[PDB]
C-alpha cells in the first residue's frame, strides 16, 4: 500500500522485478483513506504487509502496536542520511525504512530576483526596493506554523527537545530566547508593512505565480504548479536568522511493515535490496518524483536538480517532525501565538508564554470512580431488590426483564453494597484509592477537582462527607493533608491554606461564607476568579469543618440539593530575598441531584437549570478525555458557569476525578443508569 499522489505502477515495477528474483509476486495497492484505514485493519491483523506513508501517522501505528521492529544492520543504515532514521523510531525502536524526505525550501522568481538572499535580515531592505518598483520582496503562508515555525526555530525554538531518540514531553522550546527573537523579527515584517498578518496559502500562491511577489516559501507540492504557472523559478536554502539556519520540520515518506505481516523477511529484503537502490527509486521516481530520497547514492543523481538539492539541505538543517500525540497540542498553542503576534493584539512574549504552557499542558486524563451503596432504609421497606451488580473491574446493571443487561468500567469501582464481599470498600478505601493521589497532585503544584456526582440519595454526602462513625473524603483528605503540612513544612518550605465555599445556583455564583449574586471575572493568564468572594486562612479541618457547616447551612433545599456546592483551598507552597511561590487549587464539588425528575413552579427552573449545568460539565469533561488522547477539541468551558470558574483547575496540567454514586435499587435503575452513562461520557 501507497499513496495514489505517488508512483504507484513504478513500485510495482521493482516488484515485478522482485518476483523475477525469487518467484513470490507483488503487492501494490493504492485505496481511499489508505492511511486511515490502515490502523482499522491493521489493528485486526489485516492490512497489507508494507505500508508506504508519512511519518506523521506511523507514530501512532506504532503506538498501538502496529508496526514490526525492523531490524537493519548499520551498514544498511549508513547506506541512508542518519537524521532520516530519527522520523522512523518509535519508543527506542525503528519502525520504518525512511524513503523520501519531504521540507519547505525558500522559493523564489529568477527574474524579479536573480539572487536570493541569504538572510532574513535583508528581507525588509529587499521589499523596500521591490514595492517601489510595484512588487513584493515575500509573501508565505503565515496562518500555520507549519510555515512559520521555520523562522522561528532558527535562533533556538524548538517543538519538544528530542535527546537519546527521546523527546522529553516535558522539555518545549516556545517560551524560550530564541523563538521570541524569530516570531519578534517575523511579526516586524508584518509591522513594518513587508508582509501582511491576513496572507494564507492561497494569496501567496496566487501572488508568486502571477508574478506579483519575488519570493515565497512552500514544498515540493507546490512546484507543479508553478511549473503550470510557467513563472521562472527557483528553489533554494532558506534564509538565515541570525546568522542560523531556519529549521523547517522535516516529513519522511516512509515504509513500515505490519506487525501482523508473515512476511516480515520478505518484506525486509524487497525494500532493503530492490526498493532502497539506485534502480528501485529511480523506478519509482520516473513514475512519480519522490522529491528528495533517504539513500545517500540516489539522492546524490537527485541532488543534480537544483530544487530537490535546496529540499534536502533545508531537511538537514531543519527538524524530523515528532510523531508524537504532543504535536498537535503543540501545533494549535503556536499557531494561537503567532496569530495574536502578527494581529498585535498581543505581544510576542505573553503569546509564546501562553504556547510555551498550552504546548507542554500535560492533559491527564479524568478519573472516574464509582460507588455502589448498601440499600437504603426506604428501598429496604419498598421491598426493593438488587439490580446493580460487580464483576471484577465491571459494574453490571442488569434490568428486573432480563433483557437489559448494561456494564460499565471505570477507573475504579467502589463497591460498597455489602459490609462484607471480599473486595467491599470502606470509606478509607474510598479516600487511600481516589482522592489521596489528587492530594499528592496537589503537593506536586497541580490543580485538582473532585466531582461528586449522583441523584439525591446515592450517597454523595457519605462518600465526601461521612458521619463520626464513618468520616468521607473531605475529612480524611485535610487530615492527611495537614499532616502532610506538618511533615513537610521546613525552613526550605511553607504552607498556607485558604478556603472559599461557593456554590452555583441557577447559573449565579453565590459565596456560603455569608444571597446576591458575584460575577465572574477572566484574567488573561490566571484565567476566571470570582470577583468577590471570601478567602479564609486554615489552620486545621476543625476550622474548615466551621466553615463548611456555616456553609452548608445555606446551600440549597427542597430535601435535594440544587446548586453546585464548590469547596475550595487554595494551598501557596512558598520557599525562600529569592523566595518562589507554588499555588495548588484544590476544588471538591458536590454537585446537584441529577434526578431528572420531571412532573407537576422556580423549583423548575433549578431543574432546567441542573441538567443544563450537568450536562456541559459532562460535556467539558468527555472534551477533556478526547483531549488527554491528542485529539484537537474544543471545550466549551464557557458554557457553563461552574466549568468556566474552574476551567484552570480542570485542564491544563490539572488533575480531575468524579465519584458517581448510585443505589443498588430496582427503584432507581433508570437514575442509576443516567448516573452510570454519565460516568462512562467521561471515560
Ligand atoms: N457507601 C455507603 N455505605 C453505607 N451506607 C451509606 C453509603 N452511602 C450512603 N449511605 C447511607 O445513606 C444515607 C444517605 O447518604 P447521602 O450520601 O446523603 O446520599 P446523598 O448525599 O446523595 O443524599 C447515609 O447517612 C448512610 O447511612
Amino acid at each position: 500500500w501507497i499513496n495514489g499522489d505517488k508512483g504507484y505502477n513504478g513500485l510495482a515495477e521493482v516488484g515485478k522485478k522482485f518476483e523475477k528474483d525469487t518467484g513470490i509476486k507483488v503487492t501494490v495497492e493504492h485505496p481511499d483513506k489508505l492511511e486511515e484505514k490502515f490502523p482499522q485493519v491493521a489493528a485486526t491483523g489485516d492490512g497489507p504487509d508494507i505500508i508506504f506513508w508519512a511519518h506523521d501517522r506511523f507514530g501512532g501505528y506504532a503506538q498501538s502496536g502496529l508496526l514490526a521492529e525492523i531490524t537493519p544492520d548499520k551498514a544498511f543504515q549508513d547506506k541512508l542520511y542518519p537524521f532520516t532514521w530519527d522520523a522512523v523510531r518509535y519508543n527506542g525502536k525503528l519502525i520504518a525504512y525512511p524513503i523520501a524526505v519531504e521540507a519547505l525550501s525558500l522559493i523564489y522568481n529568477k527574474d524579479l530576483l536573480p539572487n536570493p538572499p541569504k538572510t532574513w535580515e535583508e528581507i525588509p531592505a529587499l521589499d523596500k526596493e521591490l514595492k517601489a518598483k510595484g512588487k513584493s520582496a515575500l509573501m508565505f503562508n503565515l496562518q500555520e506554523p507549519y510555515f512559520t515555525w521555520p523562522l522561528i526555530a532558527a535562533d533556538g525554538g524548538y517543538a519538544f527537545k528530542y535527546e537519546n531518540g527521546k523527546y522529553d514531553i516535558k522539555d518545549v522550546g516556545v517560551d524560550n530566547a530564541g523563538a521570541k527573537a524569530g516570531l519578534t523579527f517575523l511579526v516586524d515584517l508584518i509591522k513594518n508593512k513587508h508582509m501582511n498578518a491576513d496572507t494564507d496559502y492561497s494569496i501567496a500562491e496566487a501572488a508568486f505565480n502571477k508574478g506579483e511577489t519575488a519570493m515565497t516559501i512552500n514544498g515540493p507540492w507546490a512546484w507543479s504548479n508553478i511549473d503550470t504557472s510557467k513563472v521562472n523559478y527557483g528553489v533554494t536554502v532558506l534564509p538565515t536568522f541570525k546568522g542560523q539556519p531556519s529549521k523547517p520540520f522535516v516529513g519522511v515518506l516512509s515504509a513500515g511493515i505490519n506487525a501482523a505481516s508473515p512476511n516480515k523477511e520478505l518484506a525486509k529484503e524487497f525494500l532493503e535490496n530492490y526498493l532502497l537502490t539506485d534502480e528501485g527509486l529511480e523506478a519509482v521516481n520516473k513514475d512519480k518524483p519522490l522529491g528528495a530520497v533517504a539513500l545517500k547514492s540516489y539522492e546524490e543523481e537527485l541532488a543534480k536538480d537544483p530544487r530537490i538539492a535546496a529540499t534536502m539541505e533545508n531537511a538537514q538543517k531543519g527538524e524530523i517532525m515528532p510523531n508524537i500525540p504532543q504535536m498537535s497540542a503543540f501545533w494549535y498553542a503556536v499557531r494561537t501565538a503567532v496569530i495574536n503576534a502578527a494581529s498585535g493584539r498581543q505581544t510576542v512574549d505573553a503569546a509564546l508564554a501562553a504556547a510555551q504552557t498550552n504546548a507542554a499542558a500535560e492533559n491527564s486524563q479524568v478519573t472516574v470512580a464509582v460507588r455502589v451503596r448498601p440499600f437504603s432504609k426506604r428501598e429496604k421497606t419498598e421491598k426493593a431488590s438488587q439490580v446493580v451488580f460487580t464483576n471484577g473491574e465491571e459494574i453490571t446493571v442488569e434490568h428486573p426483564d432480563m433483557k437489559q443487561v448494561y456494564s460499565f468500567i471505570y477507573d475504579v469501582s467502589f463497591w460498597s453494597f455489602d459490609e462484607c464481599h471480599p473486595g467491599y470498600a470502606s470509606q478509607t478505601t474510598v479516600y487511600e484509592t481516589l482522592a489521596a493521589p489528587l492530594l499528592d497532585r496537589a503537593f506536586e503544584g497541580y490543580n485538582t477537582c473532585l466531582f461528586a456526582y449522583g441523584q439525591t440519595g446515592s450517597g454523595k454526602s457519605y462518600t465526601m462527607m461521612g458521619l463520626n462513625e464513618e468520616p468521607g473524603i473531605i475529612p480524611r483528605f485535610c487530615e492527611d493533608l495537614f499532616a502532610q503540612i506538618a511533615k513537610k513544612q521546613t525552613s526550605e518550605v511553607s504552607y498556607h491554606l485558604e478556603m472559599s465555599f461557593f456554590e452555583v445556583y441557577n447559573e449565579k455564583i453565590h459565596d456560603l461564607l455569608v444571597k446576591q449574586p458575584l460575577r465572574a471575572r477572566e484574567h488573561p493568564v490566571s484565567g476566571p476568579y470570582v470577583e468577590g468572594l471570601s478567602m479564609n486562612v486554615v489552620s486545621s479541618y476543625s476550622d474548615i469543618q466551621s466553615w463548611l457547616e456555616l456553609g452548608n447551612k445555606q446551600r440549597a433545599t427542597a430535601k435535594s440539593s440544587r446548586s453546585h456546592s464548590v469547596f475550595t483551598l487554595v494551598m501557596t507552597q512558598t520557599k525562600t530575598e529569592h523566595d518562589h511561590r507554588i499555588t495548588s487549587r484544590i476544588n471538591l464539588v458536590d454537585l446537584a441531584g441529577s434526578e431528572r425528575c420531571s412532573t407537576a413552579g422556580q423549583r423548575l427552573k433549578e431543574g432546567v437549570s441542573i441538567n443544563k449545568s450537568l450536562l456541559t460539565l459532562g460535556k467539558v469533561i468527555s472534551a477533556l478525555s478526547e483531549q488527554a488522547n491528542g485529539k484537537r477539541v474544543f471545550i466549551p468551558y464557557r458554557e457553563s458557569t461552574l466549568t468556566w470558574l474552574l476551567k484552570e483547575s480542570l485542564g491544563g496540567n490539572s488533575k480531575t476525578a468524579m465519584i458517581a454514586t448510585v443505589s443498588p435499587a430496582a427503584s432507581n435503575i433508570e437514575e442509576t443508569l443516567s448516573t452510570l452513562r454519565y460516568a462512562t461520557q467521561a471515560r
